[PDB]
């Protein structure tokens, strides 16, 4: 007997999963959205941890505003709202390098969508961290209203984007690139952390004191 509230996906909280001892794990439990078909509980425990690492109140900003992560096992442009992605280049690659097929995560709508077992840089992707990079997409743009636009932001993104990101174009050359890529570091380690505080001291500010910069 299965139910249609698991036919497309379990929200966390409904899934059995024990994330007792993840810090957060009460808001979390609303946010994520993990397989109703067999995954791997390491994979999704550390995205999940991972997740836990954000400030308490971004996270609840994140689900009052109803933004989903959706963790997959499939690719996305198995899913019905990204078929129309299946065998094509993605914007920015050369035709042939890559297409959305090999792309495992998609962030900036109220659903975000992360493959399982792609977090680490290179992995399809140019990120130190998938899921807290595409997460901040989401919250950059519905969250805080696109706040890479804003003039602060712009003139960090100017000053420090080439101190930090001198050798990775697209962090250094897009803004909203700079925005995810710098909460990620920002939040996957203390290590990261520290190095954005010493290549970009401005940018680690903003991004610590995000929360009150909502709308
Ligand atoms: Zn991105």
């Amino acid at each position: 007997p299965r139910g249609s509230h698991m036919a497309h996906g379990v929200l966390l909280e409904e899934s059995g999963l024990d994330v007792q001892t993840i810090p957060s794990h009460d808001v979390l439990g609303r946010i994520v959205i993990v397989p109703e078909t067999d995954f791997s509980f390491d994979e999704a425990n550390e995205t999940i941890r991972t997740l836990a690492r954000i400030d308490r109140r971004i996270l609840e900003q994140a689900a009052n505003h109803h933004i989903y992560i959706q963790l997959l096992t499939n690719p996305i442009t198995d899913e019905p709202i990204a078929r129309h992605l299946r065998g094509k280049t993605p914007r920015g690659y050369v035709p042939g390098s890559k297409t959305w097929d090999e792309v495992p995560g998609i962030g900036g709508a109220h659903l975000v969508l992360v493959r399982l077992g792609h977090s680490e840089k290179g992995k399809g992707h140019g990120s130190i961290n998938l899921e807290l990079h595409a997460f901040a997409h989401s919250l950059d743009y519905i969250v805080f209203d696109h706040i890479h636009e804003t003039d602060e932001f712009q003139a960090l993104w100017r000053e420090e984007a080439p101190q930090l990101f001198p050798r990775e174009y697209f962090f250094l050359t897009y803004p909203e690139e700079y925005f995810a890529e710098s909460f990620a570091y920002y939040y996957v380690s203390e290590k990261t952390q520290e190095t954005l505080r010493m290549a970009a001291p401005r940018t680690y500010t903003f991004i610590r004191q995000l929360a009150e910069r909502a709308s």
